[PDB]
């Protein structure tokens, strides 16, 4: 009170320049100040919308968590565990976010926004509403100073003398309505500017401490626990892919021969003492055939568990010479079968006599 | 190693429907593994980005209160102080806030988007690669399948027997890289899952940490300080707003009577004995004038600071009559000058006399 800045609602009635400019000053000032709140309450908005994203953020990431066992995944119970374990800490830790979230809205973003959408929109109406005041104060003043001095009427002097009185009047009071204001207003000023920040700090305060008691140390063996099965799976995938490598490495070498469809007489010798044999024909479409007691299954790469195809070994074969196609055969006790190369043409009629 | 799933890798290059089952099972289930991944990865990056917002916002909201010292504020130390106070400690905040940033892309993010963007991108890849593979061996085979047991040229019969060969060699490898990164994939699902999970918990420990040592019992007594004296502004604050409202309705009674140009001439006397006199005035514009040290003074409402408009008794002052205006009056040793009333016009002429 004893230093404060004030205006003189004693000097309204008499409205001089000078009390006009002091009143001014205070204007420029109440719009430094809402220039300047106003990025503070954009800075304070920002930091309550990331804390609620941040919340439901972290609240999302720990049900996912929660799902992943009901899953219809194609292809274990320890890692149900652990999942549960995160699943749970990391629930604890987004109700902190929310609790935080909830309080900064209630002791931060409540009172700067009042200051903002009531306080400050009051000094812009109560301006606008003086400011029409005064405008209608001067045409009743200047149709007052403009009565004739040798005729005029009285019902009209009378008139325009009473516009004076009422238009004085409401200029007075919406003058001293509006300095009013603009004293309070350096009041709400410093509460304004810390009532948010004291919230602010205590919300803090609180979600740091309700956030330390669920961080114990048994958790930090916990997350010491997974951290060495971790790097144990580390290790054993790459045990695993060295292993991989070197079988592929040994199967192209040990394959190559074995790719075109007539390999060397000389060094793959024709089967021909064979109780089972599989592999792919074409059938006057190609699908893959196999011998299983005494049938001859078929199973076309589409199929999804193949079938029956003909009886075996108490029925005839022989090679057949269908359309203009090398390697036919038919059996009888079926679609003539074509085999890719002599051998394997061969290989197939001997093991179903077999 | 034991248990784990495995896509046989020496049943490639016979490539049985069943085995090309074994396969789909596989992707089946790593396109499950994705969907679920690209969830959970989505989940964290908001996390990551909610967290990026919320320490940028709260070092704005920091640099703002330091900011605010060093404004023009038309219209005080211990406010400073606070402000600084509040300032220092909301650093400290954003800087944990920076720290936990910093280290949750580095623990989280980078190992969640690696199994997104290369891993997962390279069992795609792969699964292309064989089945363009594929293709061409079926192509390949469908030729050779087609060659004419009569007739068919030499160069030719070797030419369709060697694409044979080469489509089912490059078949046949990248049947067997497409399984051993399946079967990896296997591992890295695992790992890609606890390795985020792990790093956010560490992250978050250290930060919880970070952020306690700072908010020690002196905050919480300097935030009582600052509670007791913004309460005190409040108390303040209605004791004067109580005693604007007062003195407002005070004046309204008061000046009620003072609003008409003419009052009772028998209520208001007119004052003769006046040695300094200030008012509003027309002059052939509307100025207020004003009594100092024997001169008349004039200020628009407009101006700033005003000036010099005649000298004062030791002059010569009569009511004059300009135009058809009532109360003029010119002095002399200036303009027309116009009163408001009988009683105004009379106190001038008075005043300047006295």
């Amino acid at each position: 009170m004893p230093g404060i800045d004030k205006l003189p609602i004693e000097e309204t009635l008499e409205d001089s320049p000078q009390t006009r400019s002091l009143l001014g000053v205070f204007e420029e000032d109440a719009t430094a100040i809402s220039n300047y709140m106003n990025q503070l309450y954009q800075a304070m908005h920002r930091i309550y919308d990331a804390q609620n994203e941040l919340s439901a953020a972290t609240h999302l990431t720990s049900k996912l968590l929660k799902e992943y066992e009901k899953q219809r995944f194609p292809l274990d119970e320890v890692m149900s565990s652990t999942l549960q374990q995160f699943s749970k800490v990391i629930d604890e830790l987004s109700s902190c976010h929310a609790v935080l979230s909830t309080q900064l809205a209630d002791a931060m973003m409540f009172p700067i926004t009042q200051f903002k959408e009531r306080d400050l929109k009051e000094i812009l109406t109560l301006k606008e509403v003086f400011q029409i005041a005064s405008n209608d104060h001067d045409a009743a003043i200047n149709r007052y100073s403009r009565l004739s001095k040798k005729r005029e009427n009285d019902k009209v002097k009378y008139e325009v003398t009473e516009d004076v009185y009422t238009s004085r009047k409401k200029q007075h009071q919406t003058m001293m309505h509006y300095f009013c204001a603009l004293n309070t207003l350096q009041y709400k000023k410093k509460i304004a500017l810390l009532e948010p920040l004291l919230g602010y700090m205590q919300a803090q305060i609180s979600f740091f401490k309700m956030g330390s008691e669920n961080l114990n140390e048994q958790l930090e063996e916990f997350l010491a626990n997974i951290g060495t099965s971790v790097q144990n799976v580390r290790r054993e995938m790459d045990s695993d892919i060295e292993t991989m490598q070197q079988t592929i490495e040994d199967l192209e070498v040990a394959s190559d021969p074995l790719y075109v469809p007539d390999p060397d007489p000389t060094k793959f010798p024709v089967n021909r003492n064979l109780t089972r044999k599989a592999g792919y024909l074409n059938a006057r479409d190609r699908q893959f055939y196999f011998t299983q007691g005494g049938n001859l299954m078929s199973q076309a790469r589409g199929d999804v568990a193949g079938g029956l195809a003909m009886d075996i070994d108490n029925c005839s074969v022989m090679a057949v010479d269908c359309e203009d196609r090398r390697y036919c055969f038919q059996i009888t006790s079926s679609s003539i079968l074509q085999a890719e190369s002599k051998k394997d043409h061969e290989e197939w009629i001997c093991t179903i006599n077999n």
